[PDB]
C-alpha cells in the first residue's frame, strides 16, 4: 500500500480525546454553534447528533470540507449518542421554537418530551461533561436537564441572558459610540418577557449612569433607556420576523460560553443556574445571574446587589419560571 | 444629554471594508467566516430581498461583543458598499440536485450585468472575488463589465475543490490536511484536474511511490478521492440541499491572502489565454500569487501530456459554454 | 532565473503597504511589542528603528526567521527612517530607562533630547500615522511628542496607565478568584509614583466593591486593598530589581492599543492625553483618563465620577508632572 | 470577608490543570517559547522552572502582569519540579547555549550533566507527559531525555529542524516573492552544520524547482541556490554575532510543535526521533526526519526518497552525533 511506502508507523493507536464537545442539534442554531467553535479552536474533536440522517450527514461533510482551514482534526456525527463519548462539554439546541406572537414558555411540554430522551442518552457517554442547554425555554429546560440527569448543578448550564446581555452592550454602545467591549450592562432573570435590566450596575469605565441620571431605565426618562431593554427582549422575535430564526449572535455567544468552560478561564456570564438561597427565592428555581464560569463549569455565583425595584422584578421573574416548573410532567 | 455627561467628545472612513453581495447561504458562510477571522473594520451586506437583509444584518450585529467588525451594515441600495476593498459576489441562481453549475449561467449573467456596475460605481479600487456559479464564467463575465485590469477580478475557482482533495487525501493517509499537498486546477466543477504529479506529502511524490497514480491502472484507485471532489457539491446537496461552511471557509482563507498582502499560492480563477496551451479569454484555476493586488503572478505547473489534455478540455468545455452566451 | 521558469509576473511591482506598523527602540520593551504585534496580526509590514547597527539587523534577522509562523509578510530595518515610510503607527519605546531606585521622572532630559531627533523623523516619513509613545516619562513625552510633530493631539498616544490598570486587575482577579477580564478598576493619572487607584469604580459584575466595603482601599480597611495600588505603583521596581528590567507586560499592554487603534474598536483605555479643562487643570498636562481610542486615535474622553479624595489625588498627579514639565526647554 | 460578600461558593473545585505547559529554562529561549504559547492559546497553566531564583520571578511576573491579555489563567514558577505537576507538555531550553562561534556540540557534556538533574525531576511529577527538548545539542540532548526518562521513543521529541526548515522556506519566499507558507523544502538530520536540504522535494504548488533547474543545489548551479542552505546552517551564528542570542524564531518554531501536539494535529515537521531502521542505520541515533506529531508525541515518520548524495550527507550527520552520543558519561 502507498501508505505504508511513505509512513512507517511507530505506534499502536489509543485515540481518546482531550478537549471534545458534542452538538446536539443541527439547526441553524446548532450550526452556528459549530461553525463558531470550530473558528474559535475550542476542541481537538467536535461531534454532531440529531434525528435526520441525512441533514446530519450534510452538515458533518460541509463542515470536514473546510478542514483545511480550521484547526480541529475530527468532525463526526450520528444519529447514536454513543458517537458524542467522551466529551468534555455537550450543547443542547434540539427542540421546538417559537413562532412570531409565541411565548418561549409555550415550548416546555415539547422540548421536556425530547429531553426525556436527549438527556440521559448525552450523560451515559460523557462522565467529564458539562451539559450546556440552549434549547427554549432555556431558563426552565436547564432545571429539566438537571432533574433528568441527577447532575450536581454546577454542572448544569444554561446559555440563559449571555445574549441578552451581549445585545443590551451592543445598544448602549451603539447610543453612546463606545465599542460594547467597553459598555457594562446585566440583562438578569428569564431569557425572554420577564427579564430585568440592572440598570445600577450599567457604567461605562466605571462611571454609574444611573449615577449621572437616576431616572435612567424609568418611565421620566427623557432618554427612554428602557426602551434598550424593550429591544433586547423583543430581538429574537424581530429578527424571527424578518428572516425567519436567530442563529449567529445565539452561535457566538454559546462559543463564549465554550471557550470560558474548555479554557477554565472563570469568566463571569450571565447564565441559567439554580438561585434558591437568594432574593428571598425559597423554591429550586433556575434563571440567570452573575456565575463564574470555568472548567467544572458554575463554581461560583456573584451575588449582585440590586435596588428594591430591581429584586422585585428579579423576583416576579423567578416567581413566573417557578409557574411553569410546577407544570414539569416528569 | 446622558451621552454628554459621560463622555467629552474631541473629534468629529473604513480602512478595511470588505462588502458581501447575496445573504443566501452560500454569502452568510462567507460573513461568519470573514468577522471571526478579524479580516474587516466594516462589513456591508447587500441584496434584493429587504427583511432577509435587515434580519442577517441584525443578528450578525447581535453578536458584535464576541467580535472586532466595529461597523456592520446592509442596505439594497449599493452605496452602502462604497470604499470597499474587497467586494464579494456570492447572489444569484444557486446549484440545484443533480444538475451542474453550468445550468445557472445565463441567469447568472443576466444578473451581473446589474450587480457589477454598481460595486463600480461605489467602489473603482477594489478586488473583485466572485463565488456565484458558475465561477469561472462569471469571473470573465465581472471582468468583461467592471473593465477591471483582469488582476483585480478573481473567481474562488478551485480553492474549495483542492482543500477537499487535501481533506481526503489526508482521511486516507492518517495526516493533516495542511501536511497533505496537492492540486486541483481547471473548472470549478465536472471538468477540473487533479495534478497527480504534484500530489506529495513533506516533498515525497505519491506517483514515485506508485506510478500509476489517478489513472485507471492504480490499484488503488486515487482516482476515486478526485471523483469524490468533483460530486462532493452533488452529495451536500442531495443531503442539506445546498453547501455553505466549506465555500465560506475557502472565500476566507482567500479574503484573508488579499486584505493581508500573504502573496500565499491559491488555485483560482484568473485569464489563462496564451498560458497551459490555451488561446481564447477563458477564465479558470492555476495557482496564482494573491495579494493586495489580488493576482499578481501565475505559476507555471509543469502538466504531464495528459493533465494537459484535461486542462485544455476544461477550457474547450468551458468557452463551449462562454461563446453562444448573451451580453 | 528559475523565478521566471517558475512563475510568469502579470503585474508591475508597485507595493505599498496598507497596514505598516514601526517599532522605533528595539531594546527589551520594543522586541516585547514588536512580537506581541506579529502575534497578533495586525499589521502587513513591521519596520524597526534603531542606532546599534549590529543589534538593530540580528533582532530584524530573528523575526524574520520565524516568518513562517506568523502573517506579517514584509520586516524591514534600517537606521535610516526612510524605512519607516508609510506607517499607520508608529511606536516609541526608544530612551534611557529607569535603574533601580531611579524615577521614570528622572528620565526626561535624555528623553526629550532624543525626541527632538526621533519625532521629526517619523513625521517626515509617516504624515498618516499614530504615535504611540511608550519610552518614559510617557505622560511628559507624550506632551513632547505633540509638540514637536504638529501633529493634533488626537494622534499622540501615551501608552499610560494601560498597564497599571491591567495589573490592579490581574491583582483583583487574583484576590478575588476570577479572571482579569471580568475584575474592573481604573488606575489613572501619572504612569509613575503618583497613580491613582479608583476605587469608586472597582467592580464585579457592577457590583461595587466600595459599597460592600467602605473601607476599601483605605488605611482601616481589614483585607489592606490599598496594597493592591503599591504593588501596581512598585511593579515596575520589583521586576527591574528581579530580571533587571520589564518586557512582557508593556508589550501585549502595548499590543493591547495598537489593536485598538488599527482595528478602529473605539474601545476604552486609560491612556495619556491632555488633560486641560477637566478636574481644574488649567496646564497643558498629559495623564491617563479613560479615552476612546480608534482609527484616529483618542476620539472622547470618558468623565469619571471622581470621590473628593480621589479628584484630589488626581490633581496633585498633574501638578507632580507639571512641577517638571513646566521647565522642559525644546 | 469581601470576596464572600461578593461570591458565593458552590464547590471546591478540581483545580488540575487540562492543558498544562511547563518551559525548563527562563533564558532568552525558553521565555521567547512562553510568550509565544501565550499568545497561541495553547494552554490553561504554564509552569516556569529555572535555578536562578530572582530572575526567574521575575520573569513569572512579567508575564502574569499581561494576564488581562491573554487567555491562559494561572502562570506560576519554581526551582522546586512541584511546580509542574500534571503538564502535558514539557519544554526543556535550559542549559549552557552557543557562545558566539561555537558549535552546539561543545554545549554536550555540560548539558548531559544538567539533563541528568532536570529529566527525572520532569518525570517525577508528569509521568505521562511529552517532553519537547531545544537545549542544544538538540538531537543528542533528545537521546539523552529518552534515555533518563525511560519514556517510549514517542513521547520524547527534540525541536530539530523545525527551525531550520522553516528558515529555509523564509529564503526561499524572499527569493521567488512568495509567502513562506507556499514554498516547501525541508531540511534533515542534524540540528547543527551537518544538516541536509533535500533538494528532490523543493516546490511550489507541486512544481519541482529541481525539475525546472536540474543543477539546483549543486556547484554548478548559475543561481548558487546551495546559498540558501550555507544561510540556513550560519543563521544561529550570524544572529549571535548580532544580538548575542537567537530567541523569536525558535520561540516560535517550538510554539508551531506545541500547537501540533496540543490540538492533535497530526501535522509533519522534521524534529528529533530515533532514525535507528532508516537510511541503514543500526544504532540510536536521533536526529531530524519528516514526524506526525499530535498528542502521543510522534507517532510516525514518513519516509524521505533521498539520492544517493543526500543519503550519504544524511548518513555523514547520523555518524558525527553517533560519535559523540555512543559515549555519553550518564
Ligand atoms: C429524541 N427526539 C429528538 N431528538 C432530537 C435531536 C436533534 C433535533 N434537532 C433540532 C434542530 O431540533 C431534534 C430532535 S427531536
Ligand atoms: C437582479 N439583481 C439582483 N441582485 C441580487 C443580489 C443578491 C441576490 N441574492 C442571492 C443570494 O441570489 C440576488 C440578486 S438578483
Ligand atoms: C539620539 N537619537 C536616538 N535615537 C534612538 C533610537 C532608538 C534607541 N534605542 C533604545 C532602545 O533606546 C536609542 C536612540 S538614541
Ligand atoms: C541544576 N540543574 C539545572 N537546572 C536548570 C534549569 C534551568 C536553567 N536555565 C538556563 C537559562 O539554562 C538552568 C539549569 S541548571
Amino acid at each position: 500500500a502507498l501508505k505504508d511506502q511513505l509512513i512507517v508507523n511507530l505506534l499502536k493507536e489509543e485515540q481518546v480525546p482531550q478537549n471534545k464537545i458534542t452538538v446536539v442539534g443541527v439547526g441553524a442554531v446548532g450550526m452556528a454553534c459549530a461553525i463558531s467553535i470550530l473558528m474559535k479552536d475550542l476542541a481537538d474533536e467536535l461531534a454532531l447528533v440529531d434525528v435526520i440522517e441525512d441533514k446530519l450527514k450534510g452538515e458533518m461533510m460541509d463542515l470536514q470540507h473546510g478542514s483545511l482551514f480550521l484547526k480541529t482534526p475530527k468532525i463526526v456525527s450520528s444519529k447514536d449518542y454513543s458517537v458524542t463519548a467522551n466529551s468534555k462539554l455537550v450543547i443542547i439546541t434540539a427542540g421546538a421554537r417559537q413562532q412570531e406572537g409565541e411565548s418561549r414558555l409555550n415550548l416546555v411540554q415539547r422540548n421536556v418530551n425530547i429531553f426525556k430522551f436527549i438527556i440521559p442518552n448525552v450523560v451515559k457517554y460523557s462522565p467529564q461533561c458539562k451539559l450546556l442547554i440552549v434549547s427554549n425555554p432555556v431558563d426552565i429546560l436547564t432545571y429539566v436537564a438537571w432533574k433528568i440527569s441527577g447532575f450536581p448543578k454546577n454542572r448544569v448550564i444554561g446559555s440563559g441572558c449571555n445574549l441578552d446581555s451581549a445585545r443590551f452592550r451592543y445598544l448602549m454602545g451603539e447610543r453612546l459610540g463606545v465599542h460594547p467591549l467597553s459598555c457594562h450592562g446585566w440583562v438578569l432573570g428569564e431569557h425572554g418577557d420577564s427579564s430585568v435590566p440592572v440598570w445600577s450596575g450599567v457604567n461605562v469605565a466605571g462611571v454609574s449612569l444611573k449615577s449621572l441620571n437616576p431616572q435612567l431605565g424609568t418611565d421620566a426618562d427623557k432618554e427612554q433607556w428602557k426602551d434598550v431593554h424593550k429591544q433586547v427582549v423583543d430581538s429574537a422575535y424581530e429578527v424571527i420576523k424578518l428572516k425567519g430564526y436567530t442563529s449567529w449572535a445565539i452561535g457566538l455567544s454559546v462559543a463564549d460560553l465554550a471557550e470560558s468552560i474548555m479554557k477554565n478561564l472563570r469568566r463571569v456570564h450571565p447564565i441559567s443556574t439554580m438561585i434558591k438561597g437568594l432574593y428571598g427565592i425559597k423554591e429550586d428555581v433556575f434563571l440567570s445571574v452573575p456565575c463564574i464560569l470555568g472548567q467544572n463549569g458554575i463554581s461560583d455565583v456573584v451575588k449582585v446587589t440590586l435596588t428594591p425595584d430591581e429584586e422585585a422584578r428579579l423576583k416576579k421573574s423567578a416567581d413566573t419560571l417557578w409557574g411553569i416548573q410546577k407544570e414539569l410532567q416528569f
